[PDB]
């Protein structure tokens, strides 16, 4: 409240401090403000606006060093959860995915349950733009790499930390070295594979209401995700690998006559892996 | 050439064609310019500036059903190709790409000769406007539909006809329903399976220097394109089409008993695909 006071007194243009009170104009909006927004609030000196714009130009550039923009504007990012409509067509299409997919598993709904499809109760965007930012940045960072083909796919994603990624987004310090192959991410073409690890590995305890992994009243959540494979490694037996293959971006286990049952997805970086979709479910 | 002459003279300043003359201004040149280029070239005087402006107004704008400016926007248009180097890591990488797909095939070598590995010669960026806008929007048209996903791939292709596909693209009005999957585009991950079609189904009668399918001596050429399959309709025995099936945009022929030995993907409309890299080689 106090900044664009001082930073106005600083000009000696103080006699227009009664001017951006009404206007609510704080100093993250003088920052981004010209010679045609300071006449439309009332600015009529051209010598007012020239001091104004100068002192903005001084803060913002002559002291770059100190990010001065950042502590700014910093107002405005998050996530924004858009929900989606039944009647919409995007809405049927990531049903249709999600139903679609299930599988009988090996074990006889131990981890998942025992069901055959779904009630889905709401499907949601989200919207991050700093996180996009991320997501994009490397996606062009990967098919610079790899034919100017980033190999980008949407898979189903089931965690107990749904919320945390839609917030601060994938993030690889999370991962250990327990998994399969080892301390990625891992994402899946079937929704009821995921499914398995929305309470944990291997279910957990079941809900915290029941205790239940087969529990039918409780609410579930998955992600399905953008995720940038670029140039995957194809493995068949289980590793304990921290990173990716050289001259890889991703790892991708392949149901052989032994040991897995279904395709698997497995990224390195937190950074390659944007969560577009949140479904809300449960088990039929 | 005569053009720009009728149009000057039509407005009354006819006097004006020595400098147009000496500046190479066409008609096609004289729509894109506006008040500070007419400036640039030494029209000085404001009212024939507005008088131009105003007539390239009204050939352009008053009489937009007869397209003029798609008459005069003719030149420009057009497929050039841009060599790769073969120490850039593009090139590099569709080398890899290229020879670590190599795969026995059923058959002895028949069709596509018998080798292990490929002998590059060059790799070609193509690039056109058209068909890139075309291939464009057909990827916002399937994004639209399947969630926000186009399901894009980089995918092997091999025809007598390439030299026609980077110039005018790919077109469903030539397959037939000779095809596995009916009357489709067909593409392959594995380069091997694509080079067998290079001479034509089956190979063909062989190269036309020797009637060689085998010939190791005779340049080869093989494109390797952005294909968009948005959602695709699993398969695993033949069954011919025309289209698609309900719902889907793309068909994916897979491995299994008694059926595909690798697998296959095939597109119904010709602006799903775009041809970026032509590569031409030799069988070792
Ligand atoms: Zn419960
Ligand atoms: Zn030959």
């Amino acid at each position: 409240d106090f900044s664009i006071t001082q930073f106005v007194r600083n000009l000696g243009l103080e006699h227009l401090m009664d001017i951006f009170e009404r206007e609510q104009i704080t100093l993250d909006v003088l920052v981004e403000m010209g010679h045609k927004e300071l006449k439309e609030i009332g600015i009529n000196a051209y010598g007012h606006r020239h001091k104004l714009i100068k002192g903005v130009e001084r803060l913002i550039s002559g002291q770059q060093g100190l990010n001065p923009y950042l502590t700014l504007n910093t107002s405005g990012s998050g996530t924004i959860l858009i929900d989606l409509s039944p009647d919409d067509k995007e809405f049927q299409s990531v049903e249709e995915e999600m139903q679609s997919t299930v599988r009988e598993h090996r074990d006889g709904g131990h981890a998942g349950g025992i069901f055959n499809r779904y009630n889905i109760l709401k499907i949601q965007k989200v919207c991050n733009k700093k996180l996009w930012e991320r997501y994009t940045h490397r996606r062009k960072e990967v098919s610079e790499e790899n034919h100017n083909h980033a190999n980008e796919r949407m898979l189903f994603h089931g965690s107990p930390f749904v919320n945390a990624i839609i917030h601060k987004g994938f993030d690889e310090r999370h991962a250990y070295i327990g998994g399969m192959f080892g301390a990625g991410i891992y994402f899946a073409e079937n929704s009821s594979k995921s499914n398995q690890y929305v309470y944990g590995i291997g279910g957990g305890t079941g809900c915290p209401v029941h205790k239940d992994r087969s529990c039918y009243i409780c609410h579930r959540q998955l992600l399905f995700c953008r995720v940038t494979l670029g140039k995957s490694f194809l493995q068949f037996s289980a590793m304990k690998m921290a990173h990716s293959p050289p001259g890889h971006h991703s790892v991708t286990g392949r149901p052989s006559v032994n040991g897995l049952a279904l395709a698997e997805y497995v990224i390195y970086r937190g950074e390659q892996a944007y969560p577009e979709y949140l479904i809300t479910y449960q088990i039929m």
